């Protein structure tokens, strides 16, 4: 059926909000008592209203995004994507889980970039 | 049917091998084509036999090891948890895409703690 592929529609809306600063079109994805985390903190966001009142605040629309992929099946999704403020990039994910076609919990991770490292070199092929 | 069990059972079992340092067991889950990319970097790592070798020179064995949460749908699975070596940790994710029983990609990403920032104490939750 159109399942999954209705939920990815969503997605890729739910994307381009977050790229062009649509704070509202950004958080029509969520169920209103949507959860978001963010473990490398220890922090929840509890709520549809909470998470876009934040995420407006600070740091508010990236000056540069870039979806890298998205993977689904059923109710699980995973976005891998590039958000950058002040040439400072970060490599995110954001985990999403769908109850009736809305996003019920959201894990995000933010990392760094790092340098491939030599030693390895030899045995890694460089995809970027 | 028992088949995202089986892969549960898996992956349990796979992550008990990366804290024990049990290098044969950790890669016993690839196919022996699987690809390992680290996105932070661009590398990309073919093969079981290769992936084994590399992580088993180095890091090696990581000193402190602890599973957060396992989500998965059908052949689509998510780990998240966390590594330390030197008092140093890291939130990772491992992404797992497996066909007939096996891993054939893996995407990780190692990413550092952050401290909850004051300013949204108001409207967060922390749970760790
Ligand atoms: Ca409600
Ligand atoms: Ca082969």
């Amino acid at each position: 059926g159109m399942r999954e592929e209705k939920i990815r529609e969503a997605l890729n809306a739910h994307w381009q909000a977050s790229a062009a600063g649509d704070f509202d079109a950004e958080h029509d994805i969520y169920d209103d008592d949507a959860i978001c985390d963010y473990p490398q903190s220890g922090e929840r966001i509890l709520g549809r209203m909470n998470l876009q009142a934040l995420r407006s605040h600070h740091p508010g629309k990236p000056a540069g995004f870039e979806v890298r992929r998205i993977q689904g099946e059923g109710n699980l999704w995973i976005t891998e994507y590039s958000i950058s403020y002040n040439g400072r990039p970060a490599y995110t994910v954001s985990i999403m889980e769908f109850r009736n076609g809305k996003v019920v919990h959201e894990t995000q991770y933010f990392s760094d970039p790092f340098e491939a490292p030599g030693w390895r070199s030899q045995w890694v092929q460089q995809i970027g």
